[PDB]
């Protein structure tokens, strides 16, 4: 059995002395330790001695220990973790968590073993032994004009809610800084290109989609981003860029034929040419080709 | 599973039974059943499809009926798991279907297509963007390659041997000039010569 | 700061608050606080930004 108090309490003749005196167990405010085989209490916290004087254990079971007063180490314990300071929690951070063995929750919400977690933001987060404080994530910053490839480790719902399915994948809009939840899988930033009058987007759609704009998009189909539809456009995660589309604006002395012109169903027409003179200012249609390349 | 256990659920479980655990949490060890095998899910794309194999005979996806030896395309978007009779292969890419290309499949047997137009064994045609935006394969349906358009001119022309009659059979030993803006894939079994004029 | 300790003014401070004392004077140290870091007021001439 322990003892403790200021008293120099002498052996009895039956007893033997396991080691010198130690110092009680103690750690300071916002610290933690943890401690194995914690003894049983009421709700009183009273300690539970055994009638055979051997104080009561959960052996399986493990203990954590923010402040108080400052106590003993009971027979059949087993320190761990202790003098650690409290899990320190920066606001554009994160923590992983993962849970284990269906224990109750602080909000009264059941958890799973395999639910997971993520408290974030400034503070100090409280260990457990139930949770593992899994990873820190800080959260990915994103400047004016960016946006953030997402893809989904497990079936989800993301951002404004709408479902989702293993491997899928989408654009972050959010601009500032922005943290993943906790099956959100980061990728990189994605920079729009900065539209000019000179310049336009070559995008080809890598399966079905409707755009950003609601023109939907089937598969394998390529088509021009221009001005008059943005100021800047992001590529979408379904969006495949080609380059840039360099404008062929000439003067009304200069004229270039054009190999298969759009028509208007907007698919090109094969095997025909057409010309194009005047103080012409447009961007090549997808599929067309100069022949001579201007005159 | 060994020994005809009786199960949790009162199911009564035969010592042959497969079993499948999936799933986030912590399975229970059990002195009856092993814990045989992991099994991550497949990760599926959009716009992609995986053969199964069926290792025994057996109910998939929708319920209709298996035999053994058999084999299916999976129609599922996203991650998709395996089930315990179910053997994986691979992902299977739609080709991306354009004006400019077109899909030359063979049939490797007697099936019905994925538009309920029946394909009897050993028979071999185009397919376009008319049909689909794009067209996986599928387990009976062995591509050959890609098609090029032949669209040319109205100034050009090409001969073409063995034109496609109304009947889909090809008229053999004819050939067929054609002209003007034409715009046309070759039909399957087609050849030029001169090629182009 | 940590431990969610109370502040002077009564306000609460959470663990995670940030805090800048400035000016002339000398500044009270506290177990609790930690005067993490010193910062000179950038200067700033007419015409600058």
């Amino acid at each position: 059995r322990v003892e403790v108090g200021p008293k120099t309490y002498i052996r009895q003749d039956n007893e033997r002395v396991l080691f010198a005196p130690v110092r009680m167990v103690t750690v300071p405010p916002r610290h933690y330790c943890i401690v194995a085989n914690p003894v049983s209490r009421d709700t009183q916290s009273s300690v539970l001695f055994d009638i055979t004087g051997q104080v009561r254990l959960r052996h399986a079971d493990q203990e954590i220990r923010l402040a108080q007063d400052p106590f003993p180490l009971y027979p059949g314990e087993v320190l761990e973790k202790d003098i650690t300071p409290l899990q320190v929690v920066l606001p554009n951070t994160a923590l992983h968590l993962k849970a284990l063995l269906d224990f109750e929750d602080k909000n009264g919400d059941k958890v799973m073993a395999g639910d997971e977690w993520l408290f974030e933001g400034p503070g100090t987060y409280i260990p457990q032994k139930e949770v593992e404080v899994v990873e820190i994530i800080q959260a990915t910053v994103i400047k004016q004009n960016q946006a953030l490839r997402l893809r989904a480790r497990k079936e989800c719902f993301d951002r404004e809610g709408k479902g989702r399915v293993t491997g899928e994948e989408w654009l972050v809009r959010s601009v500032g800084a922005y943290l993943p939840a906790v099956f959100e899988e980061v990728l990189d930033l994605v920079d729009a290109v900065i539209l000019t009058e000179k310049t336009a987007l070559h995008l080809r759609a890598l399966q079905n989609f409707r755009d950003l704009r609601g023109v939907l998009h089937r598969t394998g189909e390529e088509w021009l981003v221009t001005v008059q539809d943005t100021e800047a456009h992001v590529p979408d995660v379904y969006e495949e860029v080609l380059g840039v589309v360099p404008i062929t604006t000439l003067g009304p002395r200069h004229y270039c034929v054009i190999l298969d012109p759009m028509g208007p169903d907007g698919k090109n027409q094969l095997g025909q040419k057409r010309v194009v003179k005047g103080e012409k200012s447009f961007f090549l249609q997808p599929g067309e080709r100069l022949e001579r390349g201007i005159q």
